[PDB]
RNA sequence: UCGACA
DNA sequence: ATGTCG
């Protein structure tokens, strides 16, 4: 009910879907772009809200921060949790990139830890999170 | 058959 | 419209 002010907030920003995907993380607090992904040729929004998140809690385990992570995505959400990131863009050479990165993401997932709470933004209360497009 | 989050 | 989950 409360938001947590002192936070990181990610989301996915794309042009078509599957389309050009890129994301970005923010102090929720400021607004302040901590980090942005360069533009994926093709890829899925959920897709890039997933790279958001694993991207985030990177960025956070790095400085030793232990502030949780807003995502509007229930999907991306789940993926992180399941550590599996269960996309059905089809895997061709054209979505090698994409693919490549969630594959990377899924795997710095199984072999390291982290205790950053991945917290749903209440969009219908709140109104837009601060890291979107 | 939707409902929901994007 | 398209991507996903409950
Ligand atoms: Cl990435
Ligand atoms: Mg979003
Ligand atoms: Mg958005």
């Amino acid at each position: 009910e409360e938001i947590i002010w002192e936070s990181l907030s990610v989301d996915v920003g794309s042009q078509g879907n599957p389309g050009i995907v890129e994301y970005k993380g923010v102090d929720t607090k400021t607004g302040e772009v901590l980090f942005e992904r360069e533009p994926i040729p093709i890829g899925t929004n959920n897709m890039g809200e997933f790279l958001a998140i694993v991207h985030g809690l990177r960025y956070l385990k790095e400085r030793n921060s232990r502030k949780p992570i807003y995502s509007d995505s229930q999907t991306a959400i789940k993926w992180v949790k399941d550590k599996k990131a269960k996309s059905t863009l089809v895997r061709n050479e054209e979505t090698a990139l994409i693919w490549k990165l969630v594959d990377e993401a899924e795997e710095w997932l199984n072999t390291h830890t982290y205790e950053t709470p991945i917290l749903k933004w209440q969009t219908d209360k709140w109104g837009a999170i601060k890291a979107d497009y």
